[PDB]
């Protein structure tokens, strides 16, 4: 099965799943010099203020924190989005070493962990529908660095205990993503797909340009986590993010100059 080890990793994907090497693959790195401004792009609208967190899950690449999605609770609108698309979940990927842990990369840099915040097309009535369709899913990407702590991420943080293993989850109710989220809502955004396999090509990506801070002891909580189920060898689950693929026939498009 795919992962992130030497024998399964990134670059073996395309053997069970070819779409891979496709068109609009993610992550990418972000040009910053050939990014153009669109003016036309509309301020996002990120509206957390009902959400409903369920659960938190060791899937065994990621940890998901879960919502409800069966009404319109906690949704983003506007931006490149056309339509309504309702949070579902968010998760992280992150590095072994706080020089890396991105997905994507701004002029090659890579941060210590990025975040994304998942969320699909109400039009296509479930996720699953939503995964099939070209704009089916909007993920908001946030990059984390090494610095100060972001208090916001503590309550998560401080569960990872409970879910060590792969196929744990523990109940993670009342938790607020909007203390997640930097100051500024300046993004890019362009055409592309789920970093792990399945890899389809279904997303709207809108990736935040101001980072937000945790701190060394936050992230060194997250690289405690294990790839393996319990009772089988121990993998700290680290170094889960898919490297940078090629952009292709995309431009990035930014929201500010
Ligand atoms: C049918 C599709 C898939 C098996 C259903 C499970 C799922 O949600 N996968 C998923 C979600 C988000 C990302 S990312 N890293 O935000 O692009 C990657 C993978
Ligand atoms: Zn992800």
């Amino acid at each position: 099965h795919w992962g992130y080890g030497k024998h399964n990793g990134p670059e073996h994907w395309h053997k069970d799943f070819p779409i891979a090497k496709g068109e609009r693959q993610s992550p990418v790195d972000i040009d910053t010099h050939t990014a153009k401004y669109d003016p036309s792009l509309k301020p996002l609208s990120v509206s957390y203020d009902q959400a409903t967190s369920l659960r938190i899950l060791n899937n065994g690449h990621a940890f998901n924190v879960e919502f409800d999605d069966s009404q319109d609770k906690a949704v983003l609108k506007g931006g490149p989005l056309d339509g309504t698309y309702r949070l579902i979940q968010f998760h992280f990927h992150w590095g072994s070493l706080d020089g890396q842990g991105s997905e994507h990369t701004v002029d090659k840099k890579k941060y210590a962990a990025e975040l994304h915040l998942v969320h699909w097309n109400t039009k296509y009535g479930d996720f699953g529908k939503a995964v099939q369709q070209p704009d089916g899913l909007a993920v908001l990407g946030i990059f984390l660095k090494v610095g100060s702590a972001k208090p916001g991420l503590q309550k998560v943080v401080d569960v990872l205990d409970s879910i060590k293993t792969k196929g744990k989850s523990a109940d993670f109710t009342n938790f607020d993503p909007r203390g997640l989220l930097p100051e500024s809502l300046d993004y890019w955004t362009y055409p592309g797909s789920l970093t792990t396999p399945p890899l389809l090509e279904c997303v709207t990506w809108i990736v935040l340009k101001e980072p937000i801070s945790v701190s060394s002891e936050q992230v060194l909580k997250f690289r405690k986590l294990n790839f393996n189920g319990e009772g089988e060898p121990e993998e700290l689950m680290v170094d889960n993010w898919r490297p940078a693929q090629p952009l292709k026939n995309r431009q990035i498009k930014a929201s500010f100059k």
